[PDB]
């Protein structure tokens, strides 16, 4: 039962990147929230990447969070390949002036077309669906999500919605849909030093450790070798 106990890592924070962009005041909350604990609840899930580096896929504000108080290291549960796999979020937001605004601004090639292709992006809006095929776009594909997610998300309230078939089909409704990212994209994103636009990505992740509750007090320990100490006795008084 020690599977997940073995995964526990203490990583410098200098080795962990991030493939999304935080949100300002997400970050303050979390923060907050994680100082009036004084420890914080859930590790930071990650995965290997090569050269020792690791890349965050749940708790990037735990991340960002505890990096701001100073931390020099972060407790970490590292994730195997074949514990996650990799999904999209959808946006529903109300249709209005954006659709127009984005149209004229960057002049994507939306059609109507259902091609034997699967749709890059897709917008729903009544029983009308335009797509962008990746063909079409060919270069500046990897720049589009940013395009087609800042138009409805900023004068719009956006609302996260999974792959379930849950969405209300309003008649003024819109459902934005982004294909998922293989996980050799999302790699080479973070070694351009380039980031996503956040909220569209979403990492199904099995086998997570939940609830380690680590202490800030062990992560602001200055000294290194004590530090090891606390941690390895702290997860040998908490079993995984």
């Amino acid at each position: 039962m020690n599977h997940i106990h073995e995964h526990l890592k203490l990583v410098p924070v200098d080795k962990i990147d991030l493939h999304e962009t935080f949100e300002p005041l997400r970050l303050e909350k979390t923060k907050s929230s994680i100082e009036a604990d004084d420890f914080i609840r859930h590790p930071i899930l990650v995965t290997a990447m090569q050269h020792g580096r690791y890349m965050v896929i749940d708790g990037v504000h735990r991340y960002t969070s505890l990096k701001a108080l100073g931390c020099k290291k972060v407790p970490v549960q590292e994730i195997h390949e074949t514990q996650y796999s990799i999904s999209t979020w959808q946006h529903k937001v109300p249709f209005g002036v954006w659709w127009e605004t984005l149209q004229q601004e960057h002049r994507l090639p939306w059609t109507t077309e259902t091609r034997q292709e699967a749709p890059f992006i897709t917008m729903c809006h009544g029983d009308t669906e335009q797509y962008l095929y990746t063909k079409d776009l060919g270069e500046a594909h990897f720049q589009v999500w940013e395009k087609v997610v800042a138009s409805y998300s900023g004068c719009c309230s956006v609302e996260r919605i999974a792959q379930g078939t849950y969405p209300c089909l309003s008649q003024q409704d819109v459902l934005m849909k982004y294909q998922p990212l293989s996980y050799k994209e999302i790699e080479a994103v973070v070694h351009k030093g380039e980031t996503v636009p956040a909220g569209v990505t979403r990492f199904n992740i099995s086998g997570r450790c939940l609830n380690l509750q680590v202490p800030l007090a062990l992560l602001k320990q200055d000294d290194d070798v004590e530090q090891l100490r606390n941690w390895k006795q702290f997860l040998a008084d908490k079993f995984a």
